[PDB]
């Protein structure tokens, strides 16, 4: 009949480096059902264990897991977990399914929410991934290779043969240029817009072995084993401060960028939406997402309503520390 979904946990008890890929975390390879999708990051905390193996969780679980296996700070778990939670799972049996649809996220919800996980594209996933091809393509969540060669070409070009913030400046930019030469559906505006300069600069802060502390770098070999694999490199140690991030502001000024899409079905052909979300602008991407779940959910009683209410209060708890503050909205009421 339902879960009551318990307040999000906070920042681990010990936020030092330590081994993560660790004897009671093997990787263990896919099984029949096991759910994995366009996050690396979710993707390899599933393969070893720290997330159920299936790939299907609670936003608690998530939370504890990217705190655990990769130091993700516990504003920015908060604030990715629950956006993905409130938009693509199921809030009456609190799970979420980190790529597809799968009977393992329970009863469906009435449309025309789907609980359908993070593979769902146009709200949070979207275009312009660095290893991950846009959804007009036929697959939003497979690793793809001439992507990867791209990202090692780039690393090649810019970061010495590795991937460090240089790299991300250029490689971001052009992604967004391969989407609008190629992309006649090609939007990037609103979440996308936001979290595809953070998404850039997370394999430089986290996917970088903690016991580094200068001139941090990432090696194609273990951007491999991860983005490809869904394997975190042998003896790995996970960042050794909280972290998320940090140089994404550099990252957008390398080539500034502006939210919006291709108009009218055509390539070549970008225009501004002057009302997105940008980096000064933060307020208008929970505004946004507010009015997105009052979309999917148009009139809920009873316990998803319950659960809805929650959810989003967790969610604005993390939002209001990480976008500087923001007006909490009751679209639903109060408990
Ligand atoms: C991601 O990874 C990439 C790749 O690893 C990494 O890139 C490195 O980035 C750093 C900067 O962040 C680079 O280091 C800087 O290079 C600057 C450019 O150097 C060129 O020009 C220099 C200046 O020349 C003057 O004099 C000549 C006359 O000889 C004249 O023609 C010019 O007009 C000019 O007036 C020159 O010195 C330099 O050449 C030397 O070094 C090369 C070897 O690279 C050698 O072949 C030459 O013979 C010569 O010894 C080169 O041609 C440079 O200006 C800059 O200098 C500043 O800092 C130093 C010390 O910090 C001070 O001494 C100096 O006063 C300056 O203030 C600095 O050295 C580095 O070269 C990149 N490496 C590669 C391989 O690309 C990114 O940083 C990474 N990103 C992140 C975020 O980590
Ligand atoms: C893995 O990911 C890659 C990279 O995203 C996918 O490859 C891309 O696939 C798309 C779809 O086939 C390609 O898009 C088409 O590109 C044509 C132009 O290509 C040239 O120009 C680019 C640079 O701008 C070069 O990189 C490329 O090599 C070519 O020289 C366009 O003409 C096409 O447009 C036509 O159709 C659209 C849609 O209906 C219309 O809007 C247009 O008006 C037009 O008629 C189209 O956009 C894209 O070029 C591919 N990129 C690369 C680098 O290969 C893989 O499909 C994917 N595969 C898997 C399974 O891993
Ligand atoms: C906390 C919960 C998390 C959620 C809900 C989440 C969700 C997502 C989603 C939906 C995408 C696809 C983005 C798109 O196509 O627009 C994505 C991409 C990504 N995530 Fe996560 N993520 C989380 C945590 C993390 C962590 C902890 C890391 C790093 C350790 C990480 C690293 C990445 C990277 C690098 C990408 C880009 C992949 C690519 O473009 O090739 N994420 N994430
Ligand atoms: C891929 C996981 C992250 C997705 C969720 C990120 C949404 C907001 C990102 C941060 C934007 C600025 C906030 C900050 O700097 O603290
Ligand atoms: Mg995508």
């Amino acid at each position: 009949q339902g879960v009551d979904p318990p307040p999000p946990p906070g920042p681990p008890s010990f936020t030092g480096t330590k081994l993560v890929n660790d004897a009671d975390h093997p990787w263990q390879p896919l099984r029949e059902g096991d759910i994995r999708g366009p996050c690396p990051g979710l993707n390899t905390l599933a393969s070893h264990g720290y997330l159920p193996r299936d790939g299907v969780a609670t936003p608690a679980q998530i939370i504890t897991a990217t705190q655990e296996g990769f130091n993700f700070e516990n504003n920015a778990a908060i604030v990715a977990t629950y956006l993905g939670h409130l938009l693509n799972g199921n809030l009456v049996t609190d799970l979420l399914s980190i790529g597809g649809a799968t009977p393992k996220t329970g009863p469906p919800p009435p449309p025309p929410a789907h609980a359908g996980g993070l593979n769902v594209h146009g709200t949070f996933e979207g275009d312009a991934g660095m290893t991950r091809a846009d959804e007009f393509f036929g697959d939003n969540h497979s690793f793809n290779q001439t992507l990867f060669d791209k990202f090692v070409d780039f690393s090649n070009r810019y970061g010495g043969g590795f991937y460090n913030l240089t790299v991300a400046g250029e490689l971001r930019y052009s992604r967004i240029q391969d989407s609008i030469a190629t992309n006649p559906e090609f939007q990037f505006k609103n979440v996308r817009f936001i979290t595809a300069y953070g998404e850039t600069v997370f394999p430089i802060n986290l996917f970088v072995d903690g016991r580094v502390t200068t001139d941090r770098k990432l090696s194609m070999e273990d951007a491999a084993s991860i983005f490809r694999d869904m394997r975190f490199p042998d003896d790995f140690h996970r960042s050794a401060v909280p972290a998320s991030n940090e140089g994404a502001d550099q990252v957008l000024a390398a080539h500034p960028w502006v939210p919006g899409g291709n108009a009218d079905n055509q390539v070549n052909n970008y225009v501004e939406d002057p009302d997105s979300a940008d980096f000064t602008h933060l307020c208008r991407l929970y505004e946004f997402v507010v009015g997105s779940v009052q979309e999917l959910y148009p009139n809920p009683t009873g316990i998803l309503r319950r659960n809805l209410i929650k959810n989003l209060h967790y969610w604005w708890t993390g939002v209001n520390v990480a976008f500087g503050g923001c007006d909490e909205l009751f679209p639903y009421g109060q408990l």
